[PDB]
C-alpha cells in the first residue's frame, strides 16, 4: 500500500515480460481488468473524447481527462497510465497537468511530439513539433514531477521521418528527462530491437486495432525488446458493439429476451463490486 | 427543437404506444440509442454508482448524477429521464436537485418513497417512508419545477405492502403533484390494468433483468395500460460482459485476434461521432 | 416578471438597451453576485483573470473551459441577473470555441467575450501583447456564431489599440461585427476622445473596460455614455477590495492573537442572513422538526 | 519548506509546535495564499463558507462534492495543512468512508465531523438536534476504519447548548475512545469551561472563535492558558471581504466611478507579488523573443 503509484508502475514494467496495459474507459472497466489479473491500466485520450461523443481532435482539456482519471483511481490502486496528448497547452499548462495527475493518484502519463491540434497516431496528415519544442515540453513536465512518477515521451515520428530520425528524437527525449518511450505506429516488428537498444529506457508498443500496425503477440514484442504493450481501446470497441446490439434487439423485438445470454449476470456484477459485503452491513444496521 | 426537454418527453409518452426508454451510462451510448431510433433515454442511478465502482446503496449524491446527466444532454436533445433516488436529502436538497436537473437540460426525473439508505427496487429488505413523508418530498420538488418538466413519483411499495396499498400511495402522490408514476417491481402483468386505471396519469413499467419481474413485451405492457417501458441497465450489462471477454482474451492469448469480430469497427465509430466532417475541416485549415 | 420568461441573452440585450450606460460589475463568486444584485446592478461579470487569480494562478491563459465554466455555473445558479463571461481566446481551435459557446449557453450565461490575442494571452493593460491577424479572429468568431442561439450575446474584444493604434483597431472591430459579433469590447482605449469615433464606426454597442491600475484613466459612466459607450465594465473592483480586507484580517489575527480590531470591518451575521434569505429556510426547517 | 511529510503529519506537528495553533478560514485558494504569506501554519475550509459562497444557507444542503471541489482548489495552491469541515459526513457509514478517502486524495490534512442530525445548522444558532452517543460513535468508526494514521479526524460536539457541560464531556470522551484524534468543543460560552473539558478529553482541543455567535472573543494566549491547543477563525476574513465588496458596489452605483474605492483596493503589484506573476510573464517574453 505504502508504495507510490509511480513506483507500482515501474515495478510492473520490471517484473512483467512484457507488461500488458489495457485501456479502461471507466472505473468499472478498471475493476474488470483488475479481476482478470492485469498489472496496469490505461486511460485513452481518444476514449475520453469519444465517450463524451466528441472526436479525438484535441478538443478535450486537462479537466475532461483528469475527471475520468480520478474516477478510476478512486476505485483501484492498480497503476494507471493516462494519455495527456500534447500537454493541453504551453509550459505552464503542462506543469499543471503533471501536478494534477499526480494529485489524482495517477501512476504515469504519456505526452507526444505532435502540434497542438493533434490526431490519432495511426491516421495520415500528422504534424510534429521540432525536437527542441518537445524537449521544452518535457522540461516543463520533469521540473515539477516527483521521482517515482513516470513520464512516457511519445514520438509520432516514424511514419513521417523514418526510423533513424525517430530514434534520434527518442534519445534526446530521454536525455531531457523522459522515463520511458512510446514508439507510436512502428509498422514492422523488426524495427523494435534496434529502437529498444538505442533508447535504453523501457519502450511501449501500441497494439491498437484498425491501425497501421499488424497485431503481434505480447511474447513476440517482448522478444524484440519491448517492455510494455498497450491495448488502448480494445474493450471499449467490444462494449460499443454489444450496446448497439442490445438497443437494436429492444427496438426490433419489443423485449430484450434475445440479449439475455449476452449480459453479465446481476450476481457477477455483485461479485465485482463486493455488493454483498455492503448490503449485509446495511441489514445489521437496520435491526 | 425550440420545444422544452419536458415537453419533448411528454410528447414522446403521448405519441408512442408504449414509449420505450433505454438506459445509457454515457453520452456515446446515448448516441447509439438515438441512432437506433429510441425517443427517450435514461440515466440509471445504479448505473451511476456501479460505473464508479460503488454499490447502489444511496452513496452517490446530486453531483455524481448531475455530472453524468450533463455529459449526456450535451451530446443529444433526446429527452432524458434521470434517476434521483430519494432526492439526496431534505426538502432543500430536493429543490436543488430539481433546479440543477432542469439547468442540465434534463427532461424528467424519478424520485422514490424509500428511506435515505435506499437499495435496488428488486432486492429484499427495502424500507419505505410513510405516505406523508413522500408527499413532502413531492411538494419540495413541484414547488420549484417548471410546468413542462416531468416529475415521476416512484413507489417501491408493492413487494412490502401489496398492490392495494401501492395504488393508494400512487394516487396520493399524483394528488401531491406527480406528473407520472413509476410502478416498481410489479410481479404480475395482471396488476397493471387496475393500477393504471386508478392512478390515471401515465405509468412506467421497469423491465429490468435478473429481478422479480418476468420480461414482458412492450406490446403486452401497452395492452395492460402501461405508457412507458424502462430498460434501465440492459446495454450496460452486455457492455460489461463484452469488456470482460476482451480482457480475458488479451490476458490468455497475448493478442486480441479472437476479439476482433466482437468489436465495433473504426468506421462505424466515426459514423456515430460524425468524425469525418471534423477531420475534413481540419485538413482544409492546414491547407490554408 | 422579466427574470421568469426571458432568455439570459435577451435579459442582457434588454439591460444594454434600457441603461445609459449599462454598468457591468465583476463578481468572483455567487455571493458577490448576490451583493451586486442587492445594490441594483442589471448585469454581472465573471473575470477570466479573476478565475485564474482566485485559484492562485497568473492570468496567462493557463485556465481552460472547465475552470471558467464551473465558476459561471455557481453564479448563474444563484441569480438570474444576466452574466457576461470572459472566455479569453476561446480555449482552442474552432471546435473548442464551439464547445465553449454551447457549454456557456447550457450554464445559463447571458454573454461571452472572446479576444484577438494569441493563445498564450495576457492582461489587456500589460505591454508585450501579441495579436492574431484579422482573418484568424474572424475564424474564431465564425466558429462561435455557427453554434450560438440568437439571443446569446457574443462580444468580440480587440486588444489592438495599444499595438496598432485606433484606426487599425476600428478596422478589426468592423470586420468582427461583419463576421457576426453582436457587440464590441474596446480594450484599453487610453483617451475618452477615441470612443465617439470608435462607437460610430462599429455601430453595435461598445463596452469600455474601466479597470484600475491600467492604461486607462477612470472616467465616469456618464462621461463614457456621452462619448457613445453602451456598457461600462468594472472587472476586478470588488475583488481588489476583498483581498485588501482579507489580508488585513489575517495580519490582525496574527499580530494581536484575536480579531477584535477587525470586527468593525466585518459584515454582520444578520446582513449575511438578509442577503441569503437565511431566515425563510431555517423557519421552514423548524416547522418540519415540530410535526416530526 | 520541505514536503516529504504527509498533510496529516504537518497538521499534527503544527498543533504540537504552536501554542496555540491559530487556524484561519480561507474561502478560496487566493485567500489561502494571503494567510500563508502572513505566516499562519494551518488553514480552514468552512462548511458554512462553502454554502454561503454558493449563495446557499448553512443547512446541510451541500454535499461531499461542493466541499471537495473547494478543498482541491486550495490544496493545489499551497501545502499548508488544511482542516476541512465535513458537517455530519454527508450520509451513512459508506458516505463517511467516501468522504474520508476523497479528502485524503485531495491532500487535505484534517476534517471535522459533528454529532448533529443530517439536516444540520450553524453551531451558534438555536434549535440544534443531536444524534445519540451511539450514532456518533458509528460515524467515527466508519471514518477511522478507512483513514490513514497521519490523517487527523476531529470529532466535533454541538452538545453543550443542549445537554450541558457534563454530558458534553461524556460524549467527547466516548468519541476519543471510538478513534477521534482531536476534539472540537463547539460554542462553549465561558472560558472557564475549557480547563475541565481539556483535562477530561486529553487529546488536543479546538476552540471556535467565530464572531456574532454565543462566544466572547478571547485571545489565543488566554485560550492556551485554559488548555486549548487550536483556535479557529472560521469566517473572519470572509466577513471583511463581503463588507469591502458591498462598499465597492455601492460606490460604483452611487458615483458612476470607483475613484472613492481605490484606497481600499489591493494594488496590482501586491497581487502580482502574491501570485509570483512576474516570474511567469518574464519567462513568456523570453519565449516570444525567438518566434
Ligand atoms: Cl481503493
Ligand atoms: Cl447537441
Ligand atoms: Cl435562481
Ligand atoms: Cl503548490
Ligand atoms: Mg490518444
Ligand atoms: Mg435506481
Ligand atoms: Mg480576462
Ligand atoms: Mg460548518
Amino acid at each position: 500500500q505504502s508504495m507510490s503509484p509511480g513506483k507500482l508502475f515501474r515495478q510492473a514494467v520490471a517484473n512483467e515480460h512484457p507488461l500488458q496495459i489495457v485501456g479502461a474507459i471507466n472505473a468499472y472497466c478498471a475493476l474488470l481488468a483488475e479481476n482478470v489479473g492485469f498489472k496496469a491500466i490505461y486511460l485513452s485520450g481518444g476514449g475520453v473524447a469519444n465517450t463524451l461523443g466528441l472526436p479525438d481532435l484535441g478538443i478535450t482539456d486537462l479537466h475532461d481527462v483528469l475527471e475520468d482519471a480520478r474516477r478510476i483511481t478512486a476505485a483501484t490502486h492498480l497503476p494507471l497510465l493516462v494519455d495527456i496528448d500534447t500537454g493541453f497547452g504551453g509550459a505552464f499548462t503542462i506543469a499543471r497537468a503533471i501536478k494534477e495527475m499526480e494529485r489524482a493518484q495517477v501512476a504515469a502519463v504519456h505526452m507526444e511530439d505532435q502540434v497542438a491540434q493533434k490526431r490519432c497516431g495511426h491516421r495520415p496528415g500528422k504534424e510534429l513539433v521540432n525536437t527542441n519544442e518537445m524537449v521544452d515540453r518535457i522540461k516543463a513536465a520533469v521540473d515539477v514531477k516527483s521521482n517515482d512518477f513516470v513520464l512516457i515521451a511519445r514520438t509520432d515520428a516514424y511514419a513521417v521521418e523514418g526510423l533513424k530520425a525517430t530514434i534520434d528524437r527518442a534519445c534526446t527525449y530521454v536525455e531531457a528527462g523522459a522515463d520511458m518511450i512510446f514508439a507510436e505506429a512502428l509498422e514492422n516488428i523488426n524495427d523494435y530491437p534496434t529502437f529498444c537498444k538505442a533508447v535504453k529506457v523501457p519502450v511501449l508498443a501500441n497494439m491498437t486495432e484498425f491501425g497501421k500496425t499488424p497485431l503481434y503477440t505480447a511474447a513476440q514484442l517482448a522478444d524484440h525488446g519491448v517492455k510494455m504493450v498497450l491495448y488502448p481501446r480494445s474493450a471499449d470497441r467490444a462494449m460499443s458493439k454489444a450496446a448497439l446490439a442490445v438497443y437494436e434487439d429492444i427496438k426490433k423485438h419489443g423485449v430484450q429476451t434475445a440479449s439475455l445470454p449476452f449480459m453479465q449476470t446481476r450476481e457477477a456484477l455483485y461479485e465485482v463490486l463486493n455488493y454483498h459485503a455492503y448490503e449485509d452491513k446495511l441489514n445489521q444496521l437496520f435491526k
